[PDB]
Formats: structure tokens, sequence, C-alpha cells
């Protein structure tokens, strides 16, 4: 038996979201644009109210209970906190780098980056999903499942009118997740990027 | 001789808003989403300073040159080669009275590309009106999102793409984009939110 907790991101947990984004490029072949740094995360994540600018889900495991909110201190967000039986005891060799304290029992499994985006045809604001990951020894427990549901709970407080987010079409596994939610994966839209090179490029135009 | 101005919105700037936004929902062959309204749009897009949040440039366009002017306009002029015949232009007079014309708009907001761990833009509308296509106005509002992308530390900038549009993919290139092959669009619309709100966690 297993108990889970979503929480907010503190400043505190700026090496865990570091490296959780660093397994993401890893996953999506993309290690050569990964340039995050610990010191960057610190500086650009938490320089605003939850939810009106880049906000952080993690979610956390813990064989005991998580100590319980009982009072509020948050206008907008309590922990979702749950238990669970799992079929099958975990092994996860990367436990020591995802510990918020090392003297507890609380492991950083999980968690979801996202903020408020604008679809026009809509006239509202809504989100978009620029991280949603599991660390491998946490999947297929239902755990993404409650990240997801998390925004989307968020998303219904706050008016949102609809959530974003885009994958890589070879992503298979990824893909299936995000269909079993809900979501539909398009066969159309594609992205357009300028980097920070082409931003200069454009900046030095008479 | 032409001048243009590119300016942010402000709430009187709504029906302007709203009609680019209708035509990009024809052009696009997706207006059964289009839903916005201009009481929709003037309650969502002015609730936080420029930049912060949802921000729109406004392309202006006039025979005359403006007034002398974290942001200034940008002004700039040139000579077209022919006279441009805009059926639509009594519908795009912020002053019904003088000779400037909304011919086009970008309606942009923060976003985080994790990778890099700082703050860019996502575009979300970038459009000009057909009288005013090919003329370089652009070239020009993408410029001027740039060029405050630049001054305001942003990382990248990104936008999404129908895959059969080549001539705007073409724009794209042009201005240095890259048009990934590989990426694909995820979406949850409002009524699913709602559905998945039901789970009481
Ligand atoms: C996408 C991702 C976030 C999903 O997280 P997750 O914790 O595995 O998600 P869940 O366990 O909630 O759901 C997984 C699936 O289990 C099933 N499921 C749902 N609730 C469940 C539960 N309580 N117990 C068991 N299975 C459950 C569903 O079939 C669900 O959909 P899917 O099988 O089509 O994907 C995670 O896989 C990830 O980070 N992936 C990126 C890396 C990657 O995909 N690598 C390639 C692997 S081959
Ligand atoms: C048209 C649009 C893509 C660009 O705005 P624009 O004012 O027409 O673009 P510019 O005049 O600044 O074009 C700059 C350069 O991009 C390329 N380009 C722009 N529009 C192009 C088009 N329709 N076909 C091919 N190349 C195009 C050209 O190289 C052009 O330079 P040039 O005119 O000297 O050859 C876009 O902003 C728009 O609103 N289009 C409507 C919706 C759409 O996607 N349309 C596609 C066909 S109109």
């Amino acid at each position: 038996r297993m108990f889970s907790r979503i929480r907010l991101a503190t400043p505190t947990d700026v090496p865990f979201i570091h490296k959780l984004i660093h397994q993401m490029a890893v996953f999506e072949r993309l290690t050569h644009l990964f340039v995050a740094t610990e010191s960057g995360l610190a500086s650009t994540l938490f320089n605003s109210r939850p939810f009106q600018a880049v906000t952080v889900f993690l979610l956390e495991i813990s064989p005991s209970p998580f100590p319980t909110t009982h009072d509020a201190s948050s206008p907008d967000f309590t922990p979702f906190l749950e238990t669970h039986k799992v079929d099958l005891p975990i092994e996860d060799p990367d436990r020591e780098k995802f510990l918020p304290d090392k003297l507890n029992d609380v492991v950083v499994a999980g968690f979801v980056l996202f903020f408020p985006n604008y679809p026009s045809f809509l006239a509202k604001q809504g989100f978009y999903i620029e991280d949603i990951f599991m660390r491998e020894p946490y999947r297929r427990k239902g755990f993404g499942k409650l990240l997801l549901t998390a925004v989307a709970k968020q998303a219904v407080k706050l008016g949102v009118g609809r959530v974003e987010w885009i994958v890589i079409d070879w992503n298979v596994n990824a893909i299936n997740f995000y269909e079993q939610m809900g979501a539909q994966v398009f066969k159309e839209w594609r992205l357009c990027r300028l980097t920070g090179d082409a931003l200069q490029a454009i900046d030095k135009l008479n």
C-alpha cells in the first residue's frame, strides 16, 4: 500500500525539476538542446503567484501517510492526497536523487509544468502543458492520470477553456496515454520555431 | 508612399481583433470552432500588463505620417507599387474620420521552453488581411515580436501551422523559422475538462 501527494513545487524543488526535465530531454532525443541549469530554473520559475504564469505540480510517493492539510493556507490550491494498492514492489535505482528530505521516505515520482495560453477562437484563457512526465519505476499505476487530472481540475476552477500540449509522433506510449485520457492528437498541425539565434538575426534587421 | 505603425492594442480595439480572429477562422477552415465574442475578448485580453500575459500588436497603415512616437510603437515607410483595394476598410478604422486602417495583427503570450529554463513567447495568431499581403507587412509584424523578445531576454518563439499551408510555411521559413515534421498537437476541450473534474481527488 502506497500514498501519493500532488502539490505545487517551490524553490526547494529545483534539483528535482532539473533532473526531470533532463530525463524528458533524453526521452525526446533532444539532449543537445538541454541547456537548463538549476540556477536558471530558480531565476525563472517562481516570480508569480501559482497559475498566473509558469506553474509546476509534483507527484510524490511514500509508504507512509503524508501530513494532512487540516487547515488550508492557500486561497487557490490544496494538495491532492490518495491511497493506492499497487500490485508490484517498486525498484527505483534513482530514488536518492528524488528525495526532498533524505531523512524522510517521500520520493518525487513525476511532474507537470504548465502555464496560461490563449485559444483565440474561444476568446478565453487556457493552459498549455509544457512537460508531463512520470519516472519509469512509477509508470502504469495511475499516477500520470492523476497529474493530468490535477491540471484539469485547476483549469475548471479558473474558467480555462482548453488545454493543449505537443508530442513527437513517434512517442507511441505517450500518445496512447493521452488518447486514453480523452485527448485528441491531431494529424495536421506542425510546430514552428524561432531559436535564440534566429531571433538575434531578425533583431539585426535594419 | 505608405506609412505603417505597429502598436499595442487597447480595449477599444476589440472589434478589430474579433474580426481578425474571425478572418483567421475562415482562412483555417475552422469556423465551426470560432465562438469568440467581443464580450469575451474584452473580459480576457486586458487583465495584465503588456508582455506579462496575452498581448496584441496591431499593424496600421496610412497614406499620412503617424504623430511622432517598455514599448514604443514601431514606425516604417515605403512606396507601395500600386493602390490598395480594401472592401472591408470601414470595419477596420479606429477613428472613422481618419485615414488609418488596421491591416493585421499578432496575438502572443509568454511560454516556457523548459529545456532552456527561461521564458519565451508563443504566437497564437499572426495575420495580414488579404488586401495588404505580399507587401512586407507580415515581416514587420514578426520582426516587432522578435525585437521585443530580444529586448526582454526571451529564449525562443513558437507557434503552429497547418501542414498543407505551404504559403505560410514559406513565409515562416524565409523569416528563419524551422517548421518541424515530427511534432503533433494534443488537446483537451472545455467539455472534456469538466468531465475529468468529476474525479474527486
Ligand atoms: C505518458 C506518461 C506521463 C503516463 O504516465 P503513467 O503514470 O504511466 O500513466 P497511468 O499509469 O496513469 O496510465 C497509463 C495507462 O495505464 C492504464 N491505467 C490507468 N489507470 C491505471 C491504474 N490505476 N492501474 C493500472 N493501469 C492503469 C491505462 O491504460 C493508461 O493508459 P495507456 O495504457 O494507454 O497509456 C508516462 O508514461 C511518461 O512519462 N512517458 C514518457 C516516456 C515514455 O513514454 N517512454 C516510452 C515508454 S515505452
Ligand atoms: C501572408 C502571411 C503568411 C505573411 O504576411 P505577408 O504580409 O503576406 O508577408 P510579407 O509580404 O512580409 O512576405 C515576406 C516574404 O515571405 C514570403 N512569403 C510571404 N507570403 C507568401 C506567400 N503567400 N507565398 C509564398 N511566399 C510568401 C516571400 O519570400 C516574401 O518576400 P517577397 O514578397 O519579397 O517575395 C500571413 O501573415 C497571413 O496573414 N496569411 C494569411 C493566412 C495564411 O496562412 N496565408 C497563406 C497564403 S496567403
